[PDB]
């Protein structure tokens, strides 16, 4: 099994999982590999040769179980510690030998650190040392046990530390050092060693330009003494230095308010991350770290408020962000991202329309369209609450670049509670969240007299029942939200209004009934949606104003509402116009009231002098009487 390594290692073109198929061969080919194998790994050879060679041997690791045939593996791996470009497919080398031995693996491990440790003794240079502390930092997560032995040892401390001392314009060696000491505070003795004898060599090389990152990363793992840190990050994110380090560190620290305010406080590395966000050269990974980063420091509090929407307004909105973000390709959890930055600056509704114009209405529902069928996870939940506020303080069809705004209803209807014969919905909403998608819908109402949002309403009779089950909804918010949603959609008979007005339906004739007692609700603004609905319709509708005028209780309700509030002016403008408009239809219900004269004294009083834009109450009170007239005559 010779030729098969010259053509896995010889081009990038030709694979190693491709030629498994020629491997098989059990009894010889893993065992002929492996002798092809260990005379080849006994040199170093080019960066293509090595990553075609460690990106293989995984496999063949992984199934090899006579453990005598793995040995050598351990020594020409930790050989090449130093060799940066193919240091991870070592580690995974040294993950596929660890998931099977693992304690022989690990113990060979320790054995060929001890004698690096030795060489590194006798070397007059210090590159003995240099590999004995890259192959510590290499293995130190998965052979904890013998790395932490040697770490901790007096003869290992003893040479490090000289070294460090002798040759501190070794940037290799330092920053080997550095490495090692981050990773390997993963352990707590380590870190407490770390902490408890380092420190001096820590500020020292922290006040070192040239080590100042790695020194910082390693001070992060172990307030003033934490401040520095930070200000290193920011300084150094800001410059434009470390991108990845930096990036990954503040994503971390921006879950405490300090380092927010700290960030949000220096304006140069603010415009620098939405310049990275930006610039189409960053990486994917970076573009995350920068989006955590922007995420966490846009949230608003539940630091002070009017510092968040200060750089929420000055840096994502004024710098053209969103518009930008639409355009960026975006993994799911930099778009979870991005959603929870279009969720945080919508949380100051004077910025909603700039939000919208950059395209941010678009962005959540596309988020939306693709999770329907696959995460309805708290994420959903989120953007569903940045999409119920937009639709809260926008016009809807100047909202998502030209796309129909009430492509937003279905999911507002998430966040309705379904009737309590329909499952368990995925979406942890509040009643908060009922409120405002039941804010937004009535928005979505207005458009087209309530044309469109009604024909959704009837293409899914889910959505009805939702609407209906909030008629009588316990919290007053709520039941106002949900009978202005019916008065909008009130504006067009369509069909929506047999829902309340086909009276040879007993169900709609009780929800007529409901509506009814509605009237006298004690919250003004739900009665005046409830007027609101039977004006509409008897205004509208003729069909429907003839049966109305022959409803009454309605009748009675009204003109009771009509005498004990009418100081109110569009519950009184309404109850005009319902009562004007039944009584013009049938003479009899005129005939009926005639006689009320409290009815007839507050027809008066209005038909006198209204305040306020108003033509209509005296308009329709001379109407009424003169129909009483009519009656008494």
């Amino acid at each position: 099994m010779n030729k098969v390594w010259d053509r896995i290692v010889g081009s990038d073109s030709a694979d190693a999982q491709s030629v498994l198929k020629e491997r098989c061969s059990s009894p010889k080919d893993v065992t002929d590999l492996l002798h092809v194998i260990q005379n080849w790994t006994s040199e170093i050879h080019n960066n293509g040769e090595e990553t075609r060679c460690w990106k293989c041997v995984p496999m063949l690791a992984g199934y090899v179980k006579d453990w005598g045939q793995l040995e050598f593996l351990c020594r020409r791996i930790l050989l090449r510690s130093s060799i940066q470009e193919i240091r991870p497919l070592l580690l995974v080398t040294m993950k596929s030998l660890m998931s099977n031995h693992s304690d022989n693996t690990e113990q060979k491990c320790g054995n060929i650190l001890q004698q690096l440790l030795i060489e590194a003794e006798e070397d007059s240079g210090n590159v003995s040392l240099r590999l004995l502390v890259d192959a510590m930092s290499l293995v130190f997560p998965i052979c904890l046990g013998v790395c932490r032995d040697m770490f901790l040892s007096t003869d290992f401390q003893d040479i490090l530390t000289r070294n460090l001392n002798s040759s501190a314009d070794d940037e290799h060696l330092v920053n080997g050092a550095l490495r090692l000491l981050a990773v390997s505070c993963i352990d707590e003795a380590v870190r407490r060693f770390i902490a408890e004898h380092y420190l001096k060599t820590l500020q020292q090389s922290f006040k070192v330009e040239k080590y100042k990152v790695l020194t910082a990363l390693v001070l992060i793992k172990i307030k003033e003494t934490l401040n520095s840190c930070i200000n290193l990050f920011i300084d150094s994110l800001s410059n434009g230095e470390n991108i990845e380090i930096n990036t990954e560190a503040l994503a971390y620290l921006t879950l405490k308010p300090s380092v927010r305010v700290l960030l949000r406080g220096n304006g140069d590395v603010c415009l620098k991350i939405i310049e990275l966000i930006k610039s189409q050269d960053t990486t994917p990974t970076d573009l995350y770290g920068l989006l955590i980063i922007l995420a966490n420091v846009s949230e608003h509090p539940s630091e002070n408020v009017k510092d968040i929407e200060e750089f929420n307004r000055d840096y994502i909105i004024d710098l053209d962000l969103i518009g930008s973000l639409k355009s960026i390709k975006l993994s799911t959890s930099s778009y979870n991202q991005a959603i929870r930055i279009i969720y945080n600056v919508t949380r100051d509704k004077t910025q909603i329309s700039e939000c919208v114009k950059q395209g941010a209405g678009l962005m959540l529902l596309v988020f939306l369209a693709q999770k329907r069928n696959l995460s309805k996870d708290e994420w959903y939940l989120l953007s569903i609450r940045a999409l119920s506020k937009t639709l809260i303080y926008v016009n809807p069809e100047t909202a998502f670049s030209k796309y129909s705004p009430l492509s937003a209803a279905p999911f507002l209807f998430e966040n309705l509670p379904l009737p309590n014969d329909n499952a368990l919905s995925e979406l942890q909403f509040t009643q908060l969240d009922t409120y405002e998608a039941l804010l937004a819908l009535t928005n979505l109402a207005t458009i087209n007299q309530g044309v469109d949002l009604g024909k959704i309403i009837l293409s899914n009779a889910q959505y009805w029942d939702s609407i209906e089950n909030l008629l009588l909804d316990s919290s007053v918010r709520i039941q106002r939200s949900t009978l202005e949603l019916i008065s909008n959609l009130m504006s067009n008979p369509m069909a929506i209004s047999a829902k309340f007005f086909c009276f040879e339906n007993p169900k709609s004739a009780q929800n007529f009934e409901i509506l009814v007692k509605l009237l006298e609700l004690h919250d003004i603004q739900s009665q005046r949606a409830v007027a609101a609905i039977f004006a509409n319709i008897a205004s509208t509708v003729p069909f429907i104003c003839k049966e109305l005028s022959e409803k009454r209780n309605l009748i009675e309700t009204a003109i009771r509402v009509f005498k004990t509030q009418n100081t109110d002016t569009d519950l009184r403008i309404r109850l005009l116009v319902l009562l004007s408009s039944i009584f013009n239809a049938n003479a009899h219900a005129v005939a009926c009231v005639k006689n009320d004269e409290e009815f007839v004294k507050e027809l008066q009083k209005y038909r006198n002098t209204p305040s306020q834009k108003d033509p209509l109450t005296p308009e329709l009170s001379k109407e009424i009487l003169s129909l009483i007239n009519l009656e008494h005559h």
